[PDB]
């Protein structure tokens, strides 16, 4: 009971704050999605976690750090609870005034972005490796968000890397034990300090659910998913963090059956499966959808910022299309009614399906590089309201992270509005704006410098006067513009180069080659292919059949097979 903990704290007295010596590491550079390593890096290596955490604290100014509030939460993967305890003790020893932590450490990435902005916190620490597998032999990550609720920009992350490279002492409160299970306030008496330290354990779902409740019309959702004539659906949480949100939001408040949700219990190893939503890693969901029983299926990733949208019989609306449908009927969501369409954005590898809705509605569209930085830059300038990434990313400017369950609720709102099946909505959209046949091949973990050699030699081949205008086909395309995609940010003036080789032809079709920044050992080659078609006779056809020429040209030009040794892609989406 609470009384036992209170009396215990009273008898043990004030908790000491102590400095301990440490040695720095070399690979604590936070990437596009924080700092991600294998779990043993954080669980077994001495003071790895402590070094990184204290680097994060040092990256925050002392003024903003004394007395301020910080959100802490994660996707409930292995080691998250222990690392959260360490974060609590260090925060207590580092002048933080209050930690708002999700119950049992559970807090989806959009939930953290939401709470940060709501409680006016100086930032948040997210214990997630996103779509990467968890468990003792899995992966583990730490993502630092700032006061706008979004990821820490390159300045902050670089400061954390620099500080981490030379750090030699940290502060911790080792006698501090905190129960992450019981909701409510939890105060701690610290030695040599006058103000008590506060750990507030909040519901993992409540605030997020309130935000969705003010974004969507939950009456229409209740009538759609709740009644006897309900729209049969199946939501696969992949044993990820979105489980509690699915159950408390869609099932409890919105009234959909409890057997509508599956795998809605977050497991520290994500049930052994890969917490990534796509047709390859969500086989159970597509095969359950293959019997012709539900009209809408959806999957999420580990931390809840990605989503997969499926229709009846397993119909697959690829992310690049999903964001274009949401844009095409964006005014079915009360939130965008309130804000208006501030702008549209997509990453360069993402198909141009959104571009067509932007051109038809006279709305600015920004083709940004891979990553959140540019999307947040645009959102803070009131120049972006809906954005999406091909990597199953969909989000708006309601927060500063992408949001999977938000995209699902948007799809249910537009389903209830248009009163059609997903396949009908998609087909009508294709005939309305034309179809962007899209595919992406991932060649996972190939020996680098073979891939880098393919990129350098490929780019040299692309910049040649005897290249622009050359004929290719496999029973015809002619090169129009080959380059290394550069992007100038129109908000802060930042310039970004490489970002992926582009082959654009005269029919609008594009072949993009990108080296991954998500990877650990070696390198991952990503091949995107995007071909447009308006001839409504050709709007419907098998995309892997419709695209096969462009694929053959992509590997024949890149010499992928001869330089990597691989004969088939690791995953096709
Ligand atoms: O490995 P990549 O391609 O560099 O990065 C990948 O993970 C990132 C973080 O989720 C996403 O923003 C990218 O869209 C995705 O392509
Ligand atoms: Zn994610």
């Amino acid at each position: 009971e609470w009384i036992s903990g209170t009396y215990r704290k009273m008898e043990e007295g004030p908790l000491p704050l102590l400095t301990f010596a440490t040695a720095p590491y070399h690979d604590q550079k936070p990437g596009t999605s924080g700092l991600r390593k294998k779990t043993y890096y954080f669980e077994e290596k001495p003071c790895y976690l402590e070094n990184f955490i204290q680097s994060i604290f040092f990256s925050i100014d002392l003024k903003d750090r004394q007395g301020s509030s910080l959100v802490v939460g994660g996707d409930g993967r292995y080691f998250n609870k222990s690392a959260i305890e360490t974060i609590v003790q260090m925060a207590a020893a580092n002048g933080i005034g209050r930690l708002v932590i999700g119950q049992n450490g559970i807090l989806s990435t959009p939930a953290v972005s939401c709470i940060i902005r709501k409680i006016k916190a100086i930032g948040g620490i997210i214990l997630t490796a996103s779509h990467n597998p968890g468990g003792p032999n899995g992966d583990f990550g730490i993502k630092f968000n700032i006061s706008n609720g979004g990821p820490a920009p390159e300045a902050i992350t670089d400061k954390i890397f620099q500080i981490s490279k030379t750090i030699e002492e940290y502060a911790v409160c080792p006698d501090l034990k905190v129960d992450l299970g019981v909701l409510g306030k939890q105060q701690f008496d610290l030695e040599n300090k006058f103000k008590p330290f506060t750990v507030e354990i909040v519901d993992s779902v409540e605030a997020y659910a309130t935000m969705l409740r003010s974004i969507f019309d939950f009456s229409a959702l209740k009538e759609l998913l709740s009644g006897p004539n309900r729209l049969k659906i199946r939501i696969d949480a992949m044993h990820g963090v979105v489980g509690p949100y699915v159950k408390k939001i869609l099932c409890e408040e919105l009234g959909a059956p409890a057997n509508s949700a599956v795998n809605c219990v977050p497991l520290e190893d994500f049930g052994g499966h890969h917490p990534d939503p796509n047709l390859t890693y969500a086989a159970d969901l597509v095969e359950t959808m293959k019997s012709g029983e539900h009209d809408f299926g959806a999957a999420f990733d580990g931390d809840g910022d990605r989503n997969m949208i499926l229709g009846k019989h397993g119909f697959f609306v690829n992310p690049s299309d999903s964001v274009a449908v949401i844009a095409a009927n964006i005014f079915s969501i009360p939130y965008f009614q309130q804000t208006g369409v501030r702008g549209f954005a997509r990453s360069m590898p993402t198909s141009g399906a959104l571009d067509r809705v932007a051109s038809a509605t006279k709305i600015a569209l920004y083709e940004t590089p891979t990553g959140w930085k540019f999307f947040g830059n645009l959102m803070d300038a009131s120049k972006l309201s809906l954005c999406g990434e091909e990597s199953f990313g969909t989000g708006s400017d309601h927060i500063r992270e992408k949001d999977g369950l938000w995209a699902v609720l948007a799809w249910l709102s537009i389903l209830a509005t248009r009163k059609q099946s997903v396949e009908d909505i998609l087909k009508d959209h294709w005939q309305k704006y034309g179809r962007n046949f899209f595919t992406r091949y991932d060649y996972e973990e190939v020996e680098a410098e073979g891939a880098n050699k393919m990129m350098k030699d490929l780019e040299a081949l692309m910049f040649d006067r005897s290249f622009v205008g050359k004929q290719f086909s496999a029973n015809v395309y002619t090169v129009e513009k080959a380059d290394n995609f550069e992007y100038s940010d129109p908000v802060d003036g930042s310039i970004s180069r490489n970002q992926g080789l582009r082959l654009i032809f005269t029919d609008g079709s594009r072949i993009v080659f990108r080296l991954s920044g998500t990877g650990s050992a070696g390198a991952t080659i990503r091949l995107y292919i995007d071909s447009y078609e308006k001839d409504v006779a050709k709007i419907n056809q098998d995309p892997q059949v419709m695209l096969a020429p462009l694929i053959s040209i992509a590997l024949k030009v890149s010499q992928l097979q001869e330089r990597t040794g691989r004969t088939a892609p690791t995953v096709i989406t």
